[PDB]
């Protein structure tokens, strides 16, 4: 019973010789963030370390990084002793040597490029034995600590002359190379990722443990995404960091195979992985192999289908293996494959949202050089419908430009074999800038599952229906026990309903950003884009999207549109919207679901969508009063630079009856008002300038930085109501006597 | 499905040897039992794994006894002993029918203003008589594609021959006659083929069949013919005594405070249905987390800006539901069913049987 | 065509020589002309031989990484006939468009065939270069 027997977690820390501890763990362990341990490994192999603190890490884990981890002989959920060494000293003479995979491409120097940076003001333990790794230069680098003189492990002290001379040696065997993937070359995906490590890792950590249980484990894993999302990369990197055996079947390279050959190449795959459990076989692109039953023709194609779900269900009387699989889309699999005992469970691996594509261009510009203006949130906000593959192709490109115009400036003696043009390089901002534009993206018309951006700010007014939104949505998730004690059940449904343009669109984001629930956006001309015979499964696929990404706000925006189809035969509006409703009735309400649809035309609504149990609390969201125009037209102006002359509350009292689409509609004219007089003003000085050329004063500085009183008053004077005064009466009307519409009505 | 709940239990388990994993993991890697022995299951465990389980059964239609008794629908007295006499009566007793020389009915409609409790009649009785219970929606028939209503509608008949003595009730139809006219012919099909069925069934295996309807005045006259559903049974909105009994029925789990007078609610609102009397039990219900929620953030705000209190006391500050609560629900309230409909009702209530000629 | 002219086995095998002898001779490009007659839509196949040929042609394009310094072109009348499984990543992933001309271009046209002919002296091109559009 020793506390300091530790186990490996991931690293957030990107130093190379930096552990990190919790702190209660330090104290009772004797250590402090200044320390240098020793830390002990399998086949007696050790390393030296400088531990620093952390909240995040846990008491019973240790965080290291993965050169150490390989430095160790140690995978994933290991074990590791620690102890304190102030018995370090500082050395004379170390003689480090390049391994000969990474030096294949650079000749000439390699101390002043790589090694000179590396060792300054850092001061780092090192210890003979030990691979290290550097970065720079559009390549990475590797090194083996051979020898130190105060043998064996020392500080590198300016003391130590640093041998680099020599010829770059062999590997060992049994050295794990860093050119392998592992969990840090996986960015975006953090959830499916924990998803994949707590299904896999504990039966192939542990077999013999697990076998003596009596539970079963699970045994297909099927992955799916759009193309370009990293799902080969995934499960290499299961692979490699479990260390099971691994054996990948592709899907063209069976198909391409005559017939007997192709059933022989699938049943050797299942046999040689009998052999050599634990394994994971990893069946690359299915529905190649196995496509729908309709789209196969002939006995062949049937037959390895037939083949496959053989082996599948024959697994159970063999020992610890695991079949993955990976997919465009779920739907165009043969539906046997799908029960139980054969690929049963799914994870979905979607596009990235913005911290995602951040984390990838952080994974790819790692060996290159940027210049010091480069500042990747702004291309991570600019790229959207970027799939990693396209990040990374984006980042290949402006790399390239950079090295075109170095052959632009240096092509004459470039061809040798340089070092100082590759120290010289450096990749700016216009780079990025040119190769966002010539970038085709993939997934537009993807549907986007993320959280929101628009807070409570964005929207001006609406004060009790903020509340309101409140006690619907937030209640129920953050306190289910009050609702378990007085004995009501949640809602499921809103409606929201009024003239257009007043914000229900914003609202319906605010909320969901608000309870910090994902929120997918769906519009009436969407479904109806949906064809004759495809609108099923297209308006199942989205219940299914909202069931698997809960909690989750599922938003039906323009309904008008689908009720206007409707009589102009309009046969695809009644389909579509019977087809919602049955839906609704089979969604129950403890997964936290919850549905939210808009109207600007709440007389031709379908009345069966209000029905107690569907869509049934009616909010009535109206035109703005005079306070609220104040508070819209503040909210527009937060990132406009406005005179202190302006008056808004005037700009309220003069617009009366606006909605709040006219109040954006003044700001935005009167922006291009500004625009237009500081662009002749440029002409104007640029033509006197170049007429009376040496001129005494050049004074160059914004003419009107700012807008005044002048714009919006001219603005003023072209501005147009969008709801006309008979609209406000019959909204006024609807507005009481809308929940009447089930009966006969009117 | 059973494959799903053996997964369920499976993954509990799993969650608790992981959690004995954060504890002991170590010496773990050796065969104890002792580790088994102390291995335990809690209920957050089955809590968990309920949340992230994937049921696979849920378009597949349900045949059961329903859960809803006599108990739950309030009023509606003298409709009670009309449908034991139809669906009870030859089921029990085959004697009688046999003796006096008639031949009992197949099909009943109910038909009425929105919201009156037709739902819950029909589910009430096939608990009384503990016989299977099959519903079906109009927009679940209208889902039902062009050349696939076919099997689908033969299906369900077969389903309730299989499973008798059954109830097979068609919720909705109403949505099935707004499809025709607006070219609706979807609608025509269906109504088609589900009267055809009707004629081929034969009262051997007691099957008994229901519909409901808010639009009496757009149904298509063939289905009241004698053979189908020709009882016509009228469910009116309800009177004063009526909605003191729906108001207690829906407040039997609620925790309600003594104060309460639920006869001056239901002098108070006069032309509710039943679904407005609930909308105003949910309205007061929120009233109240509300409160709770405002005086426990107020607590926790007062407990720990003034730390070492001298009371410890936690407790709830309101455990029921009282005047104040109802009383502001009650401005809110709105009704559903307009005057001029409830005239048009009252005079459907009448005329009904008439349409199968040239009628209106 | 000449490809899909030749019988099954002889197919496949003129396809793999190609790209092995332009592993031999690196750099190379390879150019494939008429892509849609090889590797059509998978609704517009039938049988085994085709789909056979289709997925030989995938399993090489993939296999390009583990070579050095091959560039492989190919040419189709457009681009919605193709199997989509080739329009991937790491595989025909670049694609540029060649459009009809404009004017300037169809002026340049005709100065280039007529480089080894004698003109009158009235002929003046720019007219018939206003004069054909849609050539
Ligand atoms: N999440 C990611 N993080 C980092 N790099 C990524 C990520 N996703 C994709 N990439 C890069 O994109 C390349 C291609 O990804 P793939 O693993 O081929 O994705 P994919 O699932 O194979 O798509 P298909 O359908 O097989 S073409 C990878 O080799 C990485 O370089
Ligand atoms: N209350 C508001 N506060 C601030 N900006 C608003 C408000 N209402 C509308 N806007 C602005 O007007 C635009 C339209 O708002 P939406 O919420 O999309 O309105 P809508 O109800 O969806 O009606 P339409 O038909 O979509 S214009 C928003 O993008 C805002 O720029
Ligand atoms: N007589 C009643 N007694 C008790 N609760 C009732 C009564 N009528 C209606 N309710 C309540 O109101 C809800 C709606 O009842 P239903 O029987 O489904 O009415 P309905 O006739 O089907 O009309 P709709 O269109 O379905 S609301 C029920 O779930 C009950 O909660
Ligand atoms: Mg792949
Ligand atoms: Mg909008
Ligand atoms: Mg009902």
């Amino acid at each position: 019973n020793r506390p300091n027997r530790l186990i490996v977690d991931e690293a957030i820390n990107e130093d190379n010789s930096v552990v990190s501890l919790s702190q209660p763990k330090m104290d009772e362990l004797q250590l402090f963030r200044g320390d240098t341990v020793l830390l002990k490994g399998k086949k007696r192999r050790e390393a030296v370390c400088i531990v620093l603190s952390d909240d995040t890490c846990s008491d019973e884990k240790i965080r290291m990084n993965r050169v150490v981890r390989n430095n160790l002989r140690v995978r994933l959920g290991d074990v590791i002793s620690i102890q304190p060494c102030p018995d370090v000293k500082y050395g004379k003479r170390i003689h480090v040597l390049p391994i000969d995979d990474t030096v294949e491409g650079i000749t000439g120097n390699l101390f002043e490029v790589y090694l000179k940076p590396y060792f300054l003001e850092a001061y780092r333990p090192i210890r003979k034995g030990d691979i290290f790794l550097v970065r720079g230069g559009m390549r990475a680098v590797e090194f083996k600590v051979v020898e130190t003189d105060p043998s064996p492990y020392c500080i590198v002290a300016p003391d130590t002359v640093i041998h680099c001379e020599g010829e770059p040696i062999k590997r060992e065997d049994e050295e794990e190379s860093l050119n392998e993937v592992g969990y840090d070359d996986i960015g975006g995906c953090r959830k499916q990722l924990a998803q994949i490590k707590e299904m896999v890792e504990l039966p192939l950590r542990h077999p013999a443990l697990f076998k003596a249980i009596g539970v079963k484990p699970p045994r297909g894993i099927l992955l799916y995404g759009p193309p370009g999302t990293g799902k080969t990369l995934i499960a290499r990197a299961v692979a490699n960091e479990t260390g099971a055996f691994f054996f990948l079947i592709n899907g063209p390279e069976i198909m391409s195979k005559l017939a007997g050959e192709s059933e022989s190449n699938l049943r050797k795959a299942f046999e040689e992985a009998e052999k050599n459990a634990p394994a994971i076989i990893f069946i690359d692109e299915l529905d190649a192999i196995a496509p729908k039953r309709e789209k196969t023709h002939g006995e062949v194609e049937r037959r390895i289908v037939s083949q496959l779900l053989t082996l599948m269900d024959g697994l159970k009387q063999r020992a610890h293996v695991i079949v993955m699989a990976a997919t465009n889309r779920p739907n165009s699999i043969d539906p046997a494959l799908r029960r139980f005992g054969r690929f049963d469970r799914e994870v979905d691996i979607g596009i990235p949202d913005a911290t995602g594509r951040l984390e990838i261009l952080q994974i790819h510009t790692k060996n290159m050089k940027l210049a010091d203006d480069v500042d990747l949130e702004q291309v991570a906000n600019e790229t959207h419908g970027h799939v990693g593959a396209d990040l990374a192709a984006l980042c290949s490109e402006a790399a390239l430009q950079a090295i075109r115009k170095k052959m632009d400036l240096i092509d004459l003696e470039d061809e040798t074999i340089d070092a100082e043009v590759m120290n010289s390089l450096a990749v700016t901002m216009d780079d990025f800038r040119w190769a966002l534009s010539q970038s085709n993206p993939s997934a537009l018309r993807e549907t986007v599952v993320e959280v929101p951006q628009v807070t409570w700010e964005d929207i001006g007014g609406l004060e009790d229906v903020k509340r309101e939104l409140q006690e619907l949505v937030q209640y129920p998730v953050e306190h289910p026990d009050k609702f378990l004690k007085f004995g009501m059940t949640p809602s499921k449904g809103v409606l929201f309903y009024g003239p257009p343009g007043c914000g229900k669109t914003l609202l319906a984001k605010a909320i969901a950003n608000e309870c910090q629930a994902n929120f997918i956006s769906i519009k009436g001309p969407e479904l109806l884009t949906m064809w004759f015979g495809e609108s099923e499964a297209n308006v199942r696929e989205i219940f299914d999207k909202a069931r698997q990404a809960a909690p989750c706000v599922l938003f039906f925006d323009e309904l008008d549109s689908i009720a206007k189809a409707r009589g102009g035969g309009g046969g695809a509006a009644d389909r579509v919207i019977n087809q919602i409703l049955t839906e609704m009735d089979g969604m129950s309400t403890k997964k936290n679901v919850f549905i939210i649809g808009a109207t600007n035309r709440p007389d031709i609504i379908d009345p069966a969508i209000l029905r107690p149990g569907r869509l049934d609390q009616l909010i009535y969201i109206p035109l703005p009063d005079e306070k609220s125009r104040v508070a819209i037209l503040k909210a527009n102006l937060r990132k406009s630079p406005v005179a202190k002359d302006v008056d808004l509350e005037f700009l309220a009292k003069m617009t009366n009856g606006f909605s709040g689409a006219d109040l954006t509609e003044i700001c935005q004219r009167a922006c291009k008002l500004a625009i237009r007089e500081s662009i002749e003003s440029e002409i104007r000085r640029e033509r006197e300038r170049q007429t009376n050329p040496s001129a005494m004063e050049v004074e160059e500085d914004d003419p009107v930085p700012e807008i005044r009183r002048d714009h919006f008053e001219e603005a003023m004077r072209f501005a147009r109501r969008s709801v006309s005064d008979n609209d406000i009466r019959k909204y006024e009307m609807f507005a009481q006597t809308l929940q009447q519409s089930r009966g006969f009505g009117s």
